[PDB]
């Protein structure tokens, strides 16, 4: 068994500094609480409502050599962990809304949101990196970005290539995700790591509930509406990667894809 | 607006004639509170938890010419409804786990199980017409069977051939489904209609809980965990046809399959 975790932060738009130092006090936190794998939200590092394309342009830091996969570097250099994190990627004159992978032994790789939700399509260019999954040593994680749990092919993707945790920064906003999550856990066997934000941002209302879901679609835990917070836990790598619902059924074995999406 | 529905009920294992006159007792209180489409759980007339291939290959019905699709074909003609049912499916030396569907003028069609669950496997052939969207004048009806619900693959491809309603005959024993069934309306934005069965049948427990679910995740009716009984709803089929979630997005059109997994 291994304890993971979500770091439910409230980061304040634009202002890096101040989302690196609160990242880094929660990090700690989970360290302390044993942690080996933390997952901050979607654009923890930026803020999420622009007014403009040119404010998040003008912040925004390049991945890996940037500040922010710098900073998160550091952190699981000297706490012995691994992070995803979400946050602004600028390559060239084009933006991603992109996710960061980090451990011990420095970068890790990064993930690129495939489907934008509303006005990010303003400001960011659709991810093109495709689904990844990324090995962290005791476990292969994959990651996706906040509104790609929308499709249940993101998730689906992921495991199919090996994920037997999915790593999903977030700043929700609909309702639906936390009672979508476990279900996503459940069909993949897997687990999830939804890490949302909180607060009111521009008008924007984020809904927090960070959650931890297994593959027997048990949230493990899950964050309150409003407050920042961790949320860490034991998960059982081998209950995601035995895919044997029962003894006459193992989930992807059982696909046929002769018959899906035709 | 249309008004459709479940018809929750409890099979007696090998017992036709008697399964076909419930059926029918409550398919006519369906007909009474206005539906035009109505759906019977999995395996309505044989029953489920066979000791041998043996016993249900002797009572099996053949598609279309068997009793309980002529017995089905007649009742939608008197009642003028359409009608989606789960039924074992003799076939030559062979045995399907199947859903026929007829309406006001006759046989429409019929869809077999894809992904067998349990012992199924040790009686059914697996499915091997595709998921099959089928036209009933006033929508489009996509079929699955009971565990198909798993694979988010099966929702999926219905939903891309146009489904507006997924009828769902099942005989759930996990306790999943329901919590489930929301996410599949959702995600695929598309109602759906889960039509379950009760009972504890040698030592099996059946879980009820029909549902039909919503384009918005809603559960417009969900039945009790042991009683036979209907339930109808009036829907809307352009909130399942229109796939817009916002402005800015739209679901279907901004499916990137080309990073999809096969």
């Amino acid at each position: 068994m291994v304890k993971v975790g979500y770091i439910q932060m409230e980061p304040k738009i634009l202002e890096l500094d101040k989302n690196y130092s609160k990242a880094e006090k929660l990090i700690k936190e989970a360290s302390k609480e044993g942690a080996k794998l933390v997952v901050l939200p979607e654009l923890f590092d930026t803020g999420y409502n622009f007014e403009s394309r040119e404010e998040v342009f003008d912040v925004a830091q390049q991945i890996p050599e940037g500040e922010t996969t710098t900073f998160l570097m550091e952190l699981a250099r000297e706490l012995g962990l691994y992070i995803v994190a979400g946050t602004a990627e600028k390559s060239g004159n084009y933006l991603y809304n992109s996710a960061v992978v980090v451990g011990p032994r420095g970068y890790i790789g990064k993930y690129r949101k495939i489907h934008l939700f509303y006005r990010e399509k303003v400001f960011f260019e659709p991810g093109d990196l495709g689904f990844k999954v990324f090995d962290i040593g005791f476990a292969k994680v994959g990651v996706m970005i906040c509104f790609d749990w929308f499709f249940p092919e993101s998730a689906r993707t992921l495991a199919l290539k090996g994920a037997e945790i999915i790593a999903h920064p977030a700043n929700l906003v609909m309702p639906y995700a936390p009672r979508a999550m476990p279900i996503r856990a459940l069909e993949n066997r897997v687990y999830t790591i939804t890490a949302d934000r909180v607060g009111e941002e521009r008008g924007l209302k984020f809904i927090g509930k960070s959650l931890i879901a297994s593959p027997k679609a048990e949230v493990l835990s899950i964050a309150s509406e409003t407050e920042e917070e961790i949320g860490v836990v034991e998960i059982d790598l081998n209950l995601a990667r035995n895919k044997r619902l029962n003894d006459m059924n193992d989930i992807f074995k059982d696909r046929r894809e002769e018959y899906y999406f035709r």
